[PDB]
């Protein structure tokens, strides 16, 4: 079992390692839901890119109490993703939860682009 790095886990640990997501000591068996729900709000994504690149999000919602706030976050993040030129997704696929296969990927790429390759010089 557990043969092949799907991605969910990679993202769960990736975000945290950076310092945008919480680091729950407990293990998450079903990261698929924990993720979708985590990114749902959108504030988690806005902070992510912000760390990846200096000045990615002008201003996002830290504690969105209403929908209009949650959606605003997601969208923002996208504004920064356009810089990496990686697959994007709709604010409904994540907020509502219709298609996650795209949300997970969109992030997977960004993570690969960020990874520091050439160091010398």
């Amino acid at each position: 079992g557990s043969s092949g790095s799907s991605g969910e886990e990679q993202i769960v640990t990736w975000l945290i390692s950076l310092g945008v997501l919480e680091s729950p000591k407990k293990t998450i068996c079903d990261p698929e839901e924990f993720l979708k729900s985590s990114l749902k709000n959108g504030v988690v994504l806005c902070k992510l890119i912000n760390r990846l690149m200096p000045g990615s999000v002008e201003k996002f919602c830290l504690d969105p109490q209403t929908e209009a706030d949650c959606i605003n976050n997601i969208n923002d993040f996208l504004k920064g993703c356009a810089t990496l030129q990686v697959e994007i997704f709709d604010p409904d696929d994540l907020y509502s939860g219709v298609n996650f296969s795209k949300v997970l990927s969109t992030l997977l790429a960004v993570n690969k682009a960020t990874e520091s390759g050439p160091s010398s010089g």
